[PDB]
């Protein structure tokens, strides 16, 4: 109920969709002065400022990143590495964090909702949704996250389908 | 209030947008049996009749022009050269004509609203908006117009940005 | 009235419009387990299932035509060889059938009107509209249809327009 | 629900389940004075007299025909060849017969319900269900039946699964 409204209030201005002949196939992320955007989502950036840049690539970690200018670094997402197990907020409701794995209940999940960040009860991004795999009743996510040392860890289960 | 409604009633059928993969970047003008369309706005004409033609180019004046057929010349805009100083109607409200210069108050003006004609209190096109430059609080326009002799004069201030 | 509403209920499920860049150019019909598409209409079928299927062409009868997948075979239209004189249904009102000629009262029928299946007093397709000509105060059509033997028959009046 | 009562009250005397380890795999049908049993169903006949027989094989039509003793020739299904279009009465409700094909609405039809007869509004067997394939919202059936000449005909749709 109110969780989706809080997601729409937090991700209103900072989330920009990716257009491809009128089709919405992905979402970029503006956090820490960086613009995260995946490889398989191909299209034009809806924002005029973020589209006229050059994104350095990382095909192993499946991420394109760039440098957000200084006049927009204050209006970004927050990020942290301290995460316990339990529940977190996602755009379609809740997501479970168990044994270092993000799980989403079924019914939701198609092609197009790639790049949506995972939020917490405070308002900090803990993961970035990149892919998903159907596991019985409860699907698992293939995402990226950080740690205490500062190494971007990409978690990928078996036989995932890119969204 | 009612000025925008009069602009929408006058520019309903005669104004056709320019599409580029679903994005509206410019507007052509059908006046005097001629189809005015700028250089920097690139895309396909939404009208089926106006798209299957050949437009003669003028890069110095920044105008492509063509010949509207006789079955559509009655449903065009009006044009004149007699203009006093003061106020005129524009799609986002009012525009000031002072010292032979068109000025628009700030807050409005982005990439995409190029080619909108400037109307008067009677319903005649006096100028065609091509570009704009931010001057203090009140922006100036880089437009084209006519005169009593019949020479198309292009007015361009310093350091303009094309829209 | 009443006749057009059940036709809208049928066309919402099985008649699929094509996707030109901003508009609709034609309508793919799914009848008997064989997808039909007119040739002069160019674009993309709205379903991603019906888009990937490669079509065979029949230039004498102006129709691309491929085979529909096995799940979709029950959810197709039905076709009838026997048509008596009188009144049949169509998306734009009613259509007269007289001396083997599907004719329509004028004012309707233009570009983007192609592949619309002419239904009957039961809900079965008897013809597929490909265009027509204005025969005075009442326009006739250029349809393909079927006969008792199982032979696709195309009728076309003089100087028809590919709608 | 009234037709299903008729089917159950006619199957209570003349239909025998083929049990393997107690689990139902198929149904022997005693129609017209001759025992019928499909090939791929494994198990034994529930009736003790019918289980001690020498069923002659017929591997093409997926049937194992036998003969009925003379004291049991009156306790058989009656049958016919006459089959106009419309509805017939299966074990789970109704079954549509259109264009020479028996179709059931989906969901029902799994491993075990094979060999069940299809009845008419008089109480005569017109088909014996062997298998079928799910064509989306409706399941076509692979049955054997008869004709006016007195010839056993098997119909088989594409990619049918043996039930």
């Amino acid at each position: 109920g109110k969780r989706q409204r809080m997601v729409m209030k937090l991700e209103s201005d900072k989330t920009f969709p990716i257009m491809l002949e009128g089709k919405i196939n992905g979402y970029a992320c503006v956090v820490g002065g960086k613009l995260f955007r995946p490889m398989h989502v191909e299209g034009k950036i809806d924002n005029d400022v973020l589209a006229a840049l050059k994104t350095k690539k990382a095909s192993k970690y499946d991420l394109e990143y760039a440098d957000v200018p200084q006049n927009m670094r204050a209006d970004t997402f927050k990020y942290t590495h301290e995460k316990p197990q339990g529940y977190y907020s996602w755009h379609h409701g809740a997501v479970q964090y168990e044994n270092g794995r993000f799980t989403v209940p079924k019914g939701v999940g198609a092609k197009g909702d790639s790049g949506r960040p995972i939020l917490d009860n405070q308002g900090r991004v803990v993961a970035i949704v990149l892919g998903g795999v159907n596991e019985g009743s409860r699907t698992a996510l293939s995402v990226v996250m950080w740690n205490e040392k500062g190494v971007t860890v990409k978690y990928t289960p078996e036989n995932c389908e890119q969204w």
